[PDB]
């Protein structure tokens, strides 16, 4: 039908989920103007007639959209491998972010994923009070932009580095952690990267992931190929280290096996596979079986070490392998303080004391400047950089 | 300006329909990135290659859904020759009678000039003038340009002076018709350029319209136009148009009022007024106006007709319609008792086609063949991008 046939098109470029809905057109006229306008290539009439057509118009549509000096950067509070994460104002709603930058040139330097595009999903769609929520996200001709909801509290590695973690605090953040990676699981992922830095403390003192570049859709089985090893050294399970291209199958009980690792750290203070070196901490975690102890240490309950070792096994005997009602089940997370479905709601191990709506003390001080850095060399034919990133802006077609 | 207005203001961008960056116009671009990339040469990077890998399915149904050719059924064809062809078609669906203008790609590309249909476009999708020819909807594909013009069953005014012997009250009608159909282009900012008997197109009551809008452009500050170009058939072209060749000359609409002068002309006499064997033949005639303009010797044109003829085809600086049109309209040639100038299109049209049915062409003349094996584009080896004066020309109406 006619109006069928119009109304189709209507919806594909208004959905959320569309990759040709408004966002993902003004995306990809954005990357086209930026990949042509060189003076090598402006000897062409096409694209040198097309760019002047445009110049008016293009230079309307990128003041109009967002863009990063709509934003006051108020303190860098996290800087490493592809970008930074930066403490942000909106100029205009006064509005406070934690804004995360990605270098374009760097990923395409050799990343092999092109991991933002689950980033996004996850932190957009997800809509739980376990995830970091993504507001918006847009571009320029060198930087990937997310605007996520502010975590004054701080990351648990901090945490940990400034108390010795008794077993009540130990099991609350647990607890939180097993809830927030069975939504993950929930929505069809195996997060492959849990560890302390990615858990993050709102304002309350309650746990969200953040960052999950390294998930990956399970299929129907529910479990996951890859080839490549993918997480951190000392919190990767023993299956998907030795993942190899004789095959790579595993599921979501390496996941598990994480939190072990997590529990493990929040009690002892140190990892269970800590080694002189990266590649000790390798041949440790292969030799989980003989290699795992637990220090003369007389304040871990008979529970907790349950636990952990009940995670800290071979993937075939692992808890957590029946679903996530036999990890709840389990006697540890026994308590008089809090239930399942009401943990949340409780009132937190340590509730954050916040000066401002920007205090930023439970992060470590960032030098901040830098003085902009290479990207992208000057293209002598056309190559098309901007093009990976074409659809990544989440401003003109988000969900409510 | 607040958020919600800026967020506001770029949200509307998207659906006004006079906006370059409106929802069709980017999925053009979309479109057109698609095909000036989607060659072996060019697979070989890896940026090109996975866009390529991700938008093949979303850009093929985009192209099914999207207004196509194959949505329209050709009845006949009733025009052809530059670009294209003029063919009248029926929409499949809602079974509506449309006049499709054709544009080859190829040929524009070809010969430099790729950029005159945006004028024809603009006017004839906004005007919203009853002496404009609508445009109901624009789309394209690889290859050609499409425009959904209102079908004109009344044919043109060649066909119409090839028919009839054009009496005086007639010939007032049509002129003062054109008059007000330049003076509503003028208006809109427009000198039109190519005023002819081939672009006065007759609607089904008789009342004339403009049809094609290739050679106008937008008047400067002063209501000016500076121009370089090539000109066919100086029939109807005026000396400063012809003097203004290499950019070397800024010319006002006066121009137009000068073809208005030939085409009076014209329907009384039966011949153009500078007409020879040549193409610079009649250029050399027109150059040489002043002497070359005569009148033939049967006083069967009257003293007014001839009066406001030659005060059309004199130079730029004495030229009727320098001081505006109310002069022209006060001119004694179109005093009258059958009509005045603001119900003029409401009036009896001299010639009011009698038509059999909504496909009725016989005011039109049957075509040729073209035999035509149209030129297609080599494969690039680079990007060349033919695609990209193309962008943005998608239009719909509601
Ligand atoms: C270490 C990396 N895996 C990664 C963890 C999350 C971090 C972040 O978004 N931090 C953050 C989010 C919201 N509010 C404050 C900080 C970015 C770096
Ligand atoms: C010869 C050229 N200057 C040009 C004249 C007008 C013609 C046309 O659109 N004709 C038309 C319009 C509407 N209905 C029927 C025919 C296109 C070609």
């Amino acid at each position: 039908s006619f109006e069928t046939r119009f109304e189709k098109m209507d919806n594909l470029l208004r959905d959320p989920k569309s990759e040709v809905n408004s966002d993902c057109l003004l995306d990809g006229l954005d990357a086209l103007v930026y990949d042509l306008d060189f003076p090598a290539l402006r000897k062409n009439k096409n694209i040198d007639n097309f760019l002047s057509r445009y110049k008016d118009t293009i230079n309307k549509i990128r003041d109009l959209r967002m863009k990063a000096e709509d934003y006051e950067v108020v303190k860098v509070i996290g800087r490493g491998a592809f970008g930074e994460v930066q403490l942000v104002r909106h100029k205009s709603t006064r509005k406070v972010y934690a804004m995360k930058l990605l270098s374009k040139f760097e990923m395409i330097k050799r990343s092999d994923s092109a991991f933002f595009w689950e980033e996004r999903d996850i932190m957009a769609f997800a809509n739980s009070p376990w995830v970091v929520q993504l507001f918006y996200a847009f571009q320029d001709d060198r930087y990937l932009y997310m605007v996520m909801e502010y975590m004054p509290g701080g990351d648990l590695v901090n945490l940990m580095s400034n108390y010795d973690v008794p077993e009540k605090w130990a099991r609350f953040y647990t607890a939180e952690v097993v809830l927030a990676l069975d939504a993950i699981h929930s929505m069809g992922f195996i997060h492959r990267d849990v560890k302390p830095d990615n858990m993050l403390l709102d304002k309350s003192g309650h746990l969200k992931l953040a960052d999950f570049g390294t998930c990956m859709k399970m299929n129907k089985e529910g479990m996951v190929r890859c080839d490549t090893a993918v997480g951190t050294p000392d919190y990767i399970s023993p299956e998907v280290l030795k993942s190899q291209g004789g095959d790579g199958y595993y599921g979501r009980e390496c996941d598990w096996w994480s939190v072990g690792v997590f529990l493990y750290e929040m009690l002892v203070g140190d990892t269970p596979f800590y080694a002189d070196s990266l590649v000790g901490t390798y041949s440790k975690i292969m030799n989980h079986k003989n290699s795992l102890t637990f220090p003369d240490d007389n304040d871990i309950s008979k529970e907790a070490k349950n636990l952990i070792c009940a995670f800290l096994t071979d993937r075939e005997v692992r808890l957590g392998r029946n679903g996530v009602e036999e990890i709840k089940r389990h006697l540890f997370f026994k308590n008089d303080q809090w239930a399942w479905e009401t943990l949340r709601d409780t009132v937190a191990p340590v509730v954050p004391d916040l000066s401002s709506d920007i205090d930023t003390s439970n992060f470590d001080d960032l030098e901040e400047d830098k003085g902009e850095e290479e990207t992208f060399p000057i293209p002598k034919a056309f190559v098309g950089n901007q093009l990976p990133f074409v659809g990544f802006t989440y401003y003109s077609n988000r969900r409510y």
